[PDB]
């Protein structure tokens, strides 16, 4: 019957038809030959007034005044002001609905159910990379509020003809060093090994510990990035202990309370916000799962089994799956007891449940990565993992860019 | 433009060139990705699929060109020509099943893609004959717990009339009884198939593990019920190396999975029953058959009995029992001797697989949310592989239900 894919709920037997999918206007990387779906980074004049059109139709129909007078004024004033200076801006509750739809659109985001919970703080009027940090340490105050976690975005100049971009080159506003050892190993997150370096090559005194807060590093405008260190008081850290493991809390082991990535480009009506970090909180596999048991991060799977005494000299021990199991119980079981907000993986993916639903009868589907949607352990204990997904590029988009250097 | 294939665990890249090779469309085009979707939405065409596998073949025996190659497509030519249709030798039905599973992109097992046992059973005529093959597969498969791969390949697809089918979607499931308040005893997943060896005269049982009988037609027939003889159907009762209660839970599983409602497609030709058996990696019956919520459902007993806290998801309640649960598959497989692989062996090993078919044929399509084990994903190396998902053929297919 319905021209649109088909989409089916293989736990409760449930079918929708996704109609979103038809507002789609830029391609993704698949084909009918070869589905490339598993890939993490797949491969203006005129053009701009159409992407501006489009969104402004978008806001305008957000706030039902679709057809209106106030919508044909608005489309005019964005076509004179291209027409004239070969670009345009936003009004402020326009940047505060696009930063809003961008997340929305976000089809790799499992935290989606928050979307209309966001601040926006409007930072274009930001003019070095001083005034940024000052930017950035008050997003962070604001965000991390003790513990009791607030979604949060701040907005710096969009990318302008000619004139140099707003950067910040850290991929979060939170990250720990990583320092390659003459061995070849790596102290720290070996995640962070490239920005560490630069860091030091701009002037940082590496410290040599597992847990060392980075410095920024901001770029203004036709300038030489510069380097800031952020005041130790505004990082709120959860050291890690197990509610019932005793030894597991003497592993040393931390997180950082605040989320915060600093290196996506927010695109709105075909203006590109080359800065515009933003922030949330975790779900707790992000930390016990990937960034503390990945082989190629702090690698800690072994060192827990060992503690926890297990047979890791065979696979069908299950040794890796215990360990991991623990670790992120140690994750919430920390964050709770420090009072900082935190969302297991079973939470979030029930809200997520919610979330395509409200989306269904809202705009007629949801653009969703089921691989990066489904936690990367327990999966199928997940209704997530039993929701078949369609993944679809809408705008306004968080786009990844690329790195600065 | 061939795609980049990166592994992000040790930052390695290769190209997939095979996919150049693909034929059939699947679901996805540039507006969006339907990659997770489980289900899909003349003389020339047969002759050139069939010429293709001519090809394939006489390439893989390294005899490309020969007068036995020529021969050869001259024979397929004049039948197809004549009479719209071809028939394979045996040796290319051998050839053809082995490379369908080799080409099976959601397939975990194929490193072990060249060892498999292929019955011919296409002289076979009556149910009553597919009963006397699938018994003679189901007893040299199972070998008393030293699983050897097989396959059953029963008579092609024919223009003028109906198939020969294998209704159950496994040789080996357990009935599901609906109640009359709506829900199941048994397996869920085998309600209908249940449902319809009763209305073809099966008398049902009434636990939670009764072996269905096998419903098979032949050709514009009804299908007729077969009951296999217990001492064929291999089964292993599940206990836990150190949990005592966990076997008062009163589990078992079945050692050999024989799945038997896909067609296999091999030069243009079809075979709508073609059973085939492997062994079992251990989440499909821990993680899948005995955790899913549509499934036996039996994390919350398993947390009840371990004295967890099911109050709350934060306290990974559903994430413990779930290992204790494969935790106890592979210990009682084991105990019995009976072939199983776990999910961290099974993915090392594919990855072995990527490897000799990058070298072999410079790509290997694979379904990334099929290949990444249902628990502890990231734990495993194929979380961190791009794949690219395409169909070759030979190939193995969904059909629809026969009634
Ligand atoms: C409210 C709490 C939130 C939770 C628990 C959450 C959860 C997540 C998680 C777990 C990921 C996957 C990240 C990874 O595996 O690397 C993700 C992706 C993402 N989320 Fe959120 N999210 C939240 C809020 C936000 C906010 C406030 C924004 C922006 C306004 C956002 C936008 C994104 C985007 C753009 C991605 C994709 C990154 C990529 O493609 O690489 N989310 N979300
Ligand atoms: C040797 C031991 C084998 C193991 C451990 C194994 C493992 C698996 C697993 C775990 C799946 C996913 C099944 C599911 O979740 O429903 C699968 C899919 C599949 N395997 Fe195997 N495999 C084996 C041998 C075979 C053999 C002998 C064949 C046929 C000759 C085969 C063909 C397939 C096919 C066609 C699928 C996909 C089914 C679908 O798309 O629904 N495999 N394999
Ligand atoms: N909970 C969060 N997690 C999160 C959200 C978005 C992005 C990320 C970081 N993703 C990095 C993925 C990645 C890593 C290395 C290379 C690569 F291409 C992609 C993390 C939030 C961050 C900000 C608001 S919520
Ligand atoms: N280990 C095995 N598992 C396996 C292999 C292939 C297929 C299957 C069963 N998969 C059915 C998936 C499924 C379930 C419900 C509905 C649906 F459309 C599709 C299981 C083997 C079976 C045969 C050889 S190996
Ligand atoms: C190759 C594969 O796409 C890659 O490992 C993906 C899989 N799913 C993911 N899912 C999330 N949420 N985050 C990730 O980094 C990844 N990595
Ligand atoms: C919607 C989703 O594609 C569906 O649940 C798939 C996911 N991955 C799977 N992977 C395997 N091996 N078997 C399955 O049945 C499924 N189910
Ligand atoms: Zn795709």
């Amino acid at each position: 019957g319905p021209k649109f894919p088909r989409v089916k709920n293989w736990e409760l037997g449930s079918i929708t038809y996704d109609t979103l999918c038809a507002q789609s206007q830029q391609d993704g990387p698949c084909t009918p030959r070869r589905c490339l779906g598993s890939l993490v980074l797949p491969r203006p004049a005129e053009q701009l007034l159409s992407q501006a059109r489009d969104f402004i139709n978008q806001y305008y129909s957000s706030i039902k005044r679709s057809g209106s007078q106030a919508h044909e004024e608005r489309l005019q004033e964005v076509e004179a002001e291209v027409a004239s200076t070969g670009t345009y801006h936003l009004r402020e509750s326009e940047l505060v609905f696009g930063a809003k739809q961008a997340w929305r659109n976000a089809p790799r985001c499992v935290g989606r159910i928050q979307w209309g919970k966001l601040q926006v703080f409007d930072a274009r009027d930001c003019s070095s990379a001083q005034e940024m940090f000052t930017y950035i340490c008050n997003h962070i105050k604001y965000a991390t509020n003790r513990g009791n976690l607030r979604s949060a975005i701040t907005v710096f100049p969009q990318r302008a003809p000619g004139r140099g971009d707003f950067r910040i080159w850290n991929s979060q506003l939170v990250r720990y060093a990583g320092y390659r050892q003459q061995d070849g190993s790596v102290r720290g997150d070996p995640a962070n090994v490239e920005i560490t370096e630069l860091c030091i090559q701009h002037g940082w005194t590496p410290g040599n510990g597992r847990f060392d807060v980075l410095p920024l590093l901001l770029q203004a405008p036709d300038e030489a990035p510069e380097l800031f260190v952020l005041p130790p008081e505004l990082v709120l850290e959860v050291p890690l202990e197990h509610p019932t493991l005793e030894w597991f809390a003497a592993l040393g082991l931390r997180w950082y309370a605040l989320p915060a990535v600093s290196n996506m480009l927010l695109e709105i009506g075909g203006l590109e916000f080359s800065a515009a970090p933003f922030s949330g909180w975790y779900m707790s596999t992000e930390i016990g799962t990937r960034n503390l048991c990945d082989p190629h991060r702090y690698n800690i799977l072994e060192d827990v089994a060992v503690c926890m005494d297990l047979d890791t000299r065979t696979t069908s021990s299950l040794w890796k799956d215990k360990a991991a199991v623990e670790i992120n119980l140690a994750v919430l079981h920390s964050f709770q007891l420090a009072k900082v907000t935190i969302v297991d993986h079973h939470a979030a993916t029930v809200s997520f449940m919610k979330h395509l639903d409200n989306e269904q009868k809202a705009r007629g589907g949801c653009p969703a990565d089921w691989a990066w949607i489904v936690p990367p352990i327990s999966g199928s204990l997940t209704p997530v993992f039993h929701q078949e997904m369609v993944n679809y590029i809408l705008s306004p988009a968080f786009r990844y860019q690329p790195d600065p250097w």
